[PDB]
């Protein structure tokens, strides 16, 4: 993939196999029996550890507060798209010649979770903890 | 508290800070300001990714499979509620004297919130792959699948 190595410098996480980075890059229509679906599943599982755990620890001397609505404000499709957009994610994502007819990469639900994607697989690769600093850089530097 | 040593035992942990599972075990009914609220909102997380990465593997040759229905069989209050009982956890939760009159000790969405906010308190304590490991011994110990 050209230009991948711009990705990883914009994430500050160079992939050890290429070819998991690709996965999470590989959107439904691209071809048969392989995409970043399951990748997604597991990246949002992670994100909302990464965020609810930011949560409890920042508003930990706070009775009050929902820090389910705090979290659901920070991991909708609209941030997420958003923060994907900074990465500009669209420029890597994997797809068909119809569906970029159909402005697939400009998607909020496609950007969105290819973002998904990459934390998860950054997650699997190199843990919880790394891809959680990963992640928090990320919604740092889009929702200061 | 009393007999702790037993549910840790249960567990297969031993807490560095005592006071965190005392807080885990602490219904919203028991003591102003203290209590397990936070600890089971963390631990749910917690326990979303445990579920999701366990099925993530799992089912990794499937491209048949709805995984998101499948984790909700998993954590729901139902299943958790019952794991809670294989841990006796009924005995160490702390409630009013009103609620446990109420039948609070065996409330399934009370036994379910305190399995989740120790699962919370041992991920803040120990880390999330240590966490990862108490609770797939304890989901495998109650819903051994087949094999």
């Amino acid at each position: 993939m050209k230009n991948i190595e711009k990705l990883e410098q914009s994430l500050t996480y160079e992939f050890k196999d290429k070819n998991l980075l690709i996965h999470a890059l590989t959107h439904k229509s691209f071809k048969k029996s392989y995409n970043n679906e399951r990748l997604e599943f597991l990246g949002d599982a992670v994100l909302d550890l990464v965020v609810g755990e930011y949560l409890f620890h920042k508003f930990a001397k706070d009775a009050e507060g929902d820090l389910s609505k705090l979290r659901a404000a920070l991991v909708n499709e609209k941030s997420f798209a958003k923060i994907a957009n900074s990465l500009n994610l669209g420029d890597f994502i994997l797809m068909s010649v119809a569906e970029e007819n159909n402005g697939g990469k400009e998607k909020p639900s496609i950007l969105s979770d290819a973002l998904e994607a990459i934390i998860g697989a950054i997650h699997l690769e190199a843990g919880f903890e790394f891809a959680k600093t990963i992640a928090l850089r990320l919604i740092e530097k889009n929702f200061p």
